[PDB]
């Protein structure tokens, strides 16, 4: 029970990483608003995830949420406090990584990649932040960055820059939000097989050279991403704020 | 003449740290063009750096271009090749930062920082890199990052994001242009005394504070990034891509 | 119940961090071997957190081990597997730093700094992972690096370079111990005060300097460090090797 | 002419990274200091330097020094300053690296990878340094380090952990000696084709992963270091220190 009587906040929650983070959270203790896209596959997902949890005992409520709209930070905190009367947590975890070309990128799919990833992010900080200053008992902020803040991707060159700004946010967030004890720390996942890279990781060749560049041997998945996010959001993580968690099986060091 | 007929291309030239250098990529043998804002202040400095250099035997041209505007990298690319029938080197240096609390950021000004810094620079880069990538001689690209891409500032929470992101897009156009043999690198400057830090560092308890962390004791000046930029874009730095340079005093390691 | 039934290895342990993390790990029920130095004090210190931890309901014991010693891992994996029937994690923790200026730093201070910090962590993670190969039941392995292994310090020329060396170690062991589910990661405390810098921050200018320089407003204690080491040795973190953590209250990312 | 009326000392410089740097700097205008392990082949190669120096209109001299032995720093300054009166650039490039598994680890083999490139490189920087601080006109030193101080490699446990020291110990001098206007920086090779891993390479299939990874199709050769090792050591690089470049042909970044 790590999250006991802390109200959480999930971003992009409805599959994937986010999914398995809310879920977890919640086992955890945690009162989770389970924020999705406002589509129909989000929505559906979110309302079957509080059902999940609703069967295992726990609280959670569906809440849409654009991340892409700057102004759906507010509409999140606003309806945790409803809710559940606090703002305690924050995984900012909503992204996206339409694979794509660098020379012929279109100017509305990266700004898409940035308004989504970044600037959404950027805003949604903003009011978690603001709503845990006002309670003055602190607080956790965890950005899903990725392995890809450290290192290129030939097709991502829209992406990993909204990776690495995640995590520089959450390192100059750290300074300005560390004196009313509100930790803000970046996990940093490796290759996770999930819906984000179904498609690239389809291509067999390319799939088996990633895996084998994985030390653990095996692509991640969701779960993997959990206990790292509940431990940064825990007391566990008291001292921990400014920081980068690569969790990732081995993935960035294996040079040879 | 480490740089002799290779046409430079440098973003917000007008004053400040790009001044400095296109100055010495045209003490160097360069062909220059010395992109500015647009504004009044812009095309001024702009012209009279033009002046300058053709005053000791070297050839320039001043180009207004915006660099929040997405379009002005095609701009910028043509009045080079227009002129000098080559691109050879980008200089991605234009960039703002007004220093601005977090809780109360207005999306404006965050919307302003990550366009001019970020978004502009990308399709700056990829204007660049398309003309490169057609003539078939490499070239070199290199974005002005910072040392805080490495590290937070609390009132710069939107702008170490488009730092990191630069730092990153580098990273990632490094392998998408390697097989084309453009070079992509991130300069990484510490605190240099220009007009972006001229009313930050006027308070003089912060600037003793800043400045007894230099091991070098004293603040940066804009020629002392003409240097590691003029290296990183010669034939010196011909298997250098995908790399960061800390130009910055020893500020970064300095912790006791 | 984190670590319930893993025998738990930690050097150094009867004091500071290692003490905390030892005591930690035996409140989530590992079975600990609390290493200690062989001194007088050393010896006492780990016979004391043994007769604390056996009065909790916990089991541990003391064995003496020079971590300069290169022989000594041999003899606590040994120790443990006599006890306790098997090697689960390492917790590599004893390590000194005894400030010094570097042009006339003497030898033999450098070589016993270098013997204790990294060569003897070499050969004890040699020794227990050598173990958690051969039960083929996987394991976890945490040496103690710094803050230092990101960042320069005057007085710790000869002590900066072997935190990095762990650092560097734990990425290189991820590689070669991923194929045996052996986890292999990097703690970086910031400014604990402990008595390894007692006397260097008994002068109140350093002290407030380093303070401030800290988000959270204080420096860290023992504790702070035993929350990540134990999520760290735990199946929260099934997915993480090749990791760095730093636990430092926001002080490196500190800039202004 | 980068480097004319300086004294530069180059360790190891008998082949490879270190015998390009040396001849580079000689061309620059420096009077270089070809520093060898002692052994037959390597005071073959530095005479032969310095004959192929002597041969275009430079000035050099050799000189043994085994960098395990940690008095030969000493021996190099006074040599230096017996020929050419100062001592103004260290390029400290000796290094081995014995390719060999982790478990099975030799002890001798070990100490010998940390003494040769660690400790004897600890105090010919010392030595070095000394005299620079005497002489007060600056001066500048340059490790190489390794793109494995950034990330692992299984075979190589011993001695990534050397190279992470090396780069730790510019950050730390960067700090000690920035006062005294002396930069301390490292250069981070990639995998450059050397009598270092010719043996490594001969596993095709090895060196073409290794090669497929590179983003400029190409691994390096020694004359790849010798403009970035050149730049750090002159007034190019006057406001670099304590600073790190990666000259990996985008190696470190080829993720996907
Ligand atoms: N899977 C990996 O390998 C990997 C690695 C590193 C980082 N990441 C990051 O993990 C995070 C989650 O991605 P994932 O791997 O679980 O893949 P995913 O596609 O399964 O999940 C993406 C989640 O974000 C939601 N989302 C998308 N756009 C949204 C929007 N405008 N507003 C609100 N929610 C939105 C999605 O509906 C979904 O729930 C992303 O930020 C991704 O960048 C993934
Ligand atoms: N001064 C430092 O300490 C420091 C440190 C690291 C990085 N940087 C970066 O160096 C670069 C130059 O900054 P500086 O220190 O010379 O300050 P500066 O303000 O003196 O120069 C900024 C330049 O960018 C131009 N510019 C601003 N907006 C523009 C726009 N929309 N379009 C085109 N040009 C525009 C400006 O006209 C100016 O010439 C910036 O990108 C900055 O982020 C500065
Ligand atoms: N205190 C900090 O700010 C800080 C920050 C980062 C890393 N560290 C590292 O944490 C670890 C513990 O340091 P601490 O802060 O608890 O200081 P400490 O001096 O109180 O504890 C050091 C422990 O290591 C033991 N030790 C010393 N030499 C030994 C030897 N040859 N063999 C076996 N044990 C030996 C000591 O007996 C002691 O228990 C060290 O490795 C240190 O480098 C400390
Ligand atoms: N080749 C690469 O891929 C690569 C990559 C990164 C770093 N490095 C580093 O480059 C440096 C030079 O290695 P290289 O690639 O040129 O291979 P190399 O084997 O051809 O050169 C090694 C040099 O160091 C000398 N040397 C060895 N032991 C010595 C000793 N005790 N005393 C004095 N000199 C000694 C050698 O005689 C030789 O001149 C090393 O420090 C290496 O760790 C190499
Ligand atoms: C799409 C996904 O993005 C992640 O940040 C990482 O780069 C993974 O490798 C990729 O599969
Ligand atoms: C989802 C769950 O998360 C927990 O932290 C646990 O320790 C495991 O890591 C994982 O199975
Ligand atoms: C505005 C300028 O931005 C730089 O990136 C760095 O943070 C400097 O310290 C600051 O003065
Ligand atoms: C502007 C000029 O740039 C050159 O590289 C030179 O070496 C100096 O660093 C500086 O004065
Ligand atoms: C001795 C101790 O070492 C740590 O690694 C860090 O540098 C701390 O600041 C210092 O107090
Ligand atoms: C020692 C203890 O460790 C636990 O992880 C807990 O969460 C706290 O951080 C600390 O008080
Ligand atoms: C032996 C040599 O060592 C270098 O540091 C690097 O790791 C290269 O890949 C390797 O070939
Ligand atoms: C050895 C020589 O070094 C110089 O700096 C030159 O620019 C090239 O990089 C290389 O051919």
């Amino acid at each position: 029970s790590l999250l006991i009587d802390k109200t959480v906040i999930v971003t992009g929650a409805s599959r994937g990483i986010g999914r398995a983070a809310a879920r977890e959270c919640a086992r955890q203790g945690a009162r989770v608003v389970i924020g999705h896209s406002g589509s129909d596959e989000g929505r559906a997902g979110a309302l079957s995830l509080a059902e999940e949890i609703a069967a295992f005992g726990g609280t959670a409520i569906a809440v849409g949420a654009d991340a892409a709209d700057l102004d759906s930070g507010e509409k999140l905190v606003a309806a945790a406090v409803e809710a559940f009367g606090s703002v305690d947590v924050l995984v900012n975890n909503a992204g996206i990584c339409p694979f794509h070309s660098f020379l012929d990128m279109p100017r509305e799919l990266y700004l898409k990649t940035v308004g989504t990833n970044l600037n959404g992010a950027y805003f949604t900080v903003q009011a978690a932040a603001r709503r845990m200053k006002e309670q003055g008992r602190g607080g956790a902020i965890i950005a899903v960055s990725s392995i890809s803040a450290l290192v290129g991707g030939a097709m991502q060159t829209h992406y990993t820059p909204t990776k690495a700004g995640l995590l520089s946010l959450m390192q100059s967030c750290a300074i300005a939000l560390g004196p009313y004890g509100i930790r803000c720390n970046a996990v940093l996942p490796g290759t996770i097989a999930t819906d984000i890279n179904k498609e690239d990781l389809s291509d067999l060749e390319k799939r088996e050279r990633m895996t084998s560049r994985v030390p653990l041997g095996r692509l991640g998945e969701p779960d993997d991403l959990a206990g790292p996010i509940v431990f940064l959001a825990s007391d566990m993580a008291r001292y921990v704020t400014g920081a980068s968690l690569l969790v990732d099986g081995g993935l960035f060091v294996n040079l040879q």
